[PDB]
C-alpha cells in the first residue's frame, strides 16, 4: 500500500483548524497502519456535504482509501480510521469506508508513473 | 465513452479562474486521450482541506476515469502535473489517480 | 454490498433540497440495486465547478459504487438520469459513471 490517499467527506461541520488537525491526524493513522511514510500520504477532507446514510442524515462518514497494491490490513485501517471518527461522536456504524487498490501505473505523482 | 476528471485543490481560486482550469485541463484530457474537444467532464472543488506529505502545502488531488494503457497514462500525467506547475504548484504535490 | 452514490453539481441547492435530493436519489439506489436502504450511502455536493461538454451550464456528475451488469446499469442511469430531469435538469448535462 503505497502512495496512500484518503478521501474523506462527512456532514459534520468542522472549523478550518478543526479540519487542519483532522488531516494530519488521519493521516498519521494510514502512515502507521499500512507501515508507509508520511511524506507519501495524502489525505483530502470535505465538510459540511449532504450525506444520507441507511435513510438517515444524521453524522456520517464517507471515506476512500487508494493505495498502489490484504484483509488482514484492511481490518486494521478500518479500525483506526473508524476510532478517529467514534473518538469525535460519531456512530461506529455510520462510518463507511472504502478500498480501491490501484497499480503502479495507474497512479501519476511528480507528473509521470511508477510503472 | 467520455472521461470524467475530478479534481480537488486546497488551493482557492476566483471564478475566472476556476472557468479557465476546467476548460484547460479539460482540453488537455481530450488531447491526450484522443478524444474530441469539449467532450470531457471536469469538476474542481477548491478550499478543501487537504494535507499531503503531512504538509498543508498547496496541493491538488485528480481522479481521471475513462472506460487509459501504461504510455498514455504518463503522457496523462505529465500534460496535467505541468498545468498545474505552470500555475504555481509544486509538481511533487500533485497525485493522479488513473482508473 | 453496501452502495454509495456520489454526486456533484454546479446548481446551489438549500439545506432542504438536499435532504429531499438524498432521499430521494438513495431510494432509487435501493430499489434499482435491490439493496435496503439500510446499506446505501448518498453524498452530495453542490456549487462546484462543473464544465461538461465545454459548457458550465447547469450540470450534475454521479458515480454509483456498488459491487457489479449492463442490465442493472441500464435501470440505473434511467432512474437517476428521470429524477434529474424530472428537477430541472436537462437530460444531456447529467453524467453517471459506473464503479462496480
Amino acid at each position: 500500500g503505497s502512495m496512500p490517499a484518503l478521501v474523506i467527506k462527512t456532514n459534520a461541520k468542522f472549523t478550518e483548524e478543526e479540519k487542519s488537525k483532522a488531516t494530519e491526524e488521519l493521516g498519521n493513522i494510514v502512515s502507521k497502519v499500512l507501515g508507509k511514510p508520511i511524506s507519501y500520504v495524502m489525505v483530502t477532507l470535505e465538510d459540511g456535504v449532504a450525506v444520507r446514510f441507511g435513510g438517515s442524515d444524521e453524522k456520517a462518514a464517507f471515506m476512500s482509501l487508494m493505495s498502489i497494491g490484504n484483509r488482514a490490513v484492511n481490518k486494521r485501517a478500518s479500525a483506526a480510521l473508524t476510532k478517529w471518527f467514534t473518538d469525535h461522536g460519531f456512530q461506529g456504524d455510520r462510518i463507511y469506508i472504502v478500498f480501491n487498490p490501484k497499480s503502479a501505473e495507474d497512479w501519476g505523482f511528480n507528473g509521470d508513473t511508477f510503472a
